[PDB]
């Protein structure tokens, strides 16, 4: 969200000066820049960011630059595309955590940020909670208000996602009137792939694309290389499934994680899929395989003790059906599938 | 198919000399290598080109040297996974057209070689037909034979496709006993992107990513450039229908030709689909736009004329409906509905 532009407002931030920081909060009819875009107005009248495709730029940037001097944050609505600007005001002052979430996003800690943009009691606005997986600071005004917000906002915030919820003025849920913006700042999600084939190359350039960090897996070091798969972020050489136990040990693997198999030797896909089957939910679990493969792989995995609850939440065989035939289509087709069962 | 080593081919062809040429015919379980891959052994006993992931090369190596000695060709089955490998000997005398086939793959002019691999008439092995979309070269060996042959390698060719295709001993469709190797050299398919938002890039690297030549065009000087699209093949600047038009008469677009219209205004896109959805069939013309825009476009197009039927042949909204929502995931339910829609 305000990744890009951050570290000209923590820099701001830490030299005692207030910058005008404002952030889409809703779009509409395509227009040009996502929920959480931002857009940040220094001191001196610099402002790096962007919240459009330049077309409203310049009233934001005097937006932002009134509430300064105001001080009062303002939810503003322009309408190609109809977009929802939220501005404030940031400094030590008037946001004090914005140093710590600086370094958790740093630290790669999952951070979400929960302001209220609408309200009808104008003091409510602009006063906001900072949610961990573990720890919630700051105050709505409300402990029914502080409740669910927090709520909603970690569920957001496992899954990534940056979204306005709407309440009743005091947290009722599917009241109306009451509004926040939720503004997540997870890592990366990533995607493991085990079984360094040279299809993997394909299958790890479609995770790039959809923004995954891919780390690829492999027991056979003459595989699992660097220059076989220089695009990778990480290649590693190991059992996989002694490589996922220990990321879930390790907290290392979220509800975003994604897994491909892409081996069907009875020696590692079987211990793997006993791991991955297993693990409180992750996003994705699939195997590569023909029609053969797969039928011989869930008999294998029977014979190993799965059931068949387990079992459901394999994908196999991988991808969506979609006909391809090459590699590349067939990659694509996986990626497809990975997006499909997330929505 | 040959591409890879075909230069190296040719060096021996044009040089007087004997090759031994081994081609993937087809594959079952996997194999490492696609129908059509191929390994030519030099005189000198050099070998480029692969066959399979390494594992049985030095089979196939023997098979070819042996070949070259007999100057007969074989079918030769291996098998992880099943491959079937035709071998055989390639010169001036054994083969005239060969240099022919070499000009016409540079010059971007597509061309198929039919190859008897199963007869039993032995004579008849190794007999091959040289196909044009408008003409053919040599003789099987029965008018009738000939002609069905003929018929199929063209249909595959303009598909860009390579198979195996079984008849009678004497053509008849649906016997058996005799089949053919269809070897397809078609240049890339060609992806025309119409519009040159921001968003085209994704779409660009997808369509590269498949395999096909990207074009992207746009009336606006300042959108359509090298430098916002520096990965694409070209990057054009016209009005999308008298690009699409001009391109149609100088036969640069053929049946695996794909479309997507990334733009709504009306200024473009209505001449623009006028032409495309009247094309003599091309794979795939999309149109992007939220479920909004995409029925003001089907109501601005029914008024300009369209019907029903050529209307038909519109996918749109564009992609397969995956969920997705950053742009990234839509140039992949984009791919996903492309390969979808050709199998």
């Amino acid at each position: 969200g305000v990744r890009d532009v951050l570290g000209t407002l923590s820099a701001v931030w830490e030299s005692g000066g207030t910058a005008g920081v404002g952030t889409v909060v809703r779009t509409f009819r395509s227009a040009p820049r996502p929920a959480g875009a931002s857009m940040v107005v220094a001191p001196d009248g610099t402002v790096s960011g962007s919240v459009s495709g330049g077309c409203v730029e310049g009233a934001v940037y005097d937006l932002a630059t009134e509430v300064v001097a105001t001080g009062t944050p303002v939810l503003q609505r322009y309408g190609g595309g109809i977009l929802d600007v939220f501005v404030e005001p940031v400094s030590q002052k008037t946001f004090p955590q914005l140093g710590a979430i600086r370094d958790d996003i740093e630290a790669q800690r999952p951070v979400a940020v929960a302001t209220v943009i609408t309200h009808p009691d104008a003091q409510w606005i602009g006063r906001r909670l900072v949610v961990h997986t573990d720890e919630v600071a700051g105050s709505l005004g409300s402990s029914r208000a502080d409740a669910a917000v927090t709520d909603d906002a970690r569920g957001l915030l496992a899954a990534g996602r940056s979204e306005v919820l709407t309440y009743g003025p005091d947290g009722q849920r599917r009241g109306e009137g009451m509004e926040v913006f939720v503004s997540s700042y997870a890592p990366r999600p990533r995607m493991l792939v085990f079984g360094a084939i040279d299809f993997a190359a394909a299958v790890a350039q479609q995770g790039a694309f959809l923004g995954y960090r891919v780390t690829v897996c492999d027991a056979r070091p003459v595989f699992a290389t660097t220059a076989r798969f220089p695009t990778a972020d990480e290649v590693v050489v190991d059992w996989p499934h002694r490589y996922l136990a220990a990321q879930a040990e390790a907290g290392a693997i979220d509800a975003r994680t994604v897994v491909c198999v892409l081996t069907h030797d009875p020696k590692f896909d079987v211990p793997l899929l006993e791991v991955a089957l297993r693990l409180p939910d992750i996003a994705y679990i699939g195997a590569m395989g023909s029609r053969r493969t797969h039928e011989d792989r869930l008999a294998r995995l029977r014979e190993a003790g799965l059931t068949e609850e387990e079992l459901a939440r394999l994908s196999s065989p991988i991808g969506l059906d979609l006909g391809g035939r090459t590699p590349e289509e067939t990659a694509v087709s996986i990626a497809a599938e990975i997006i499909a069962k997330r929505w």
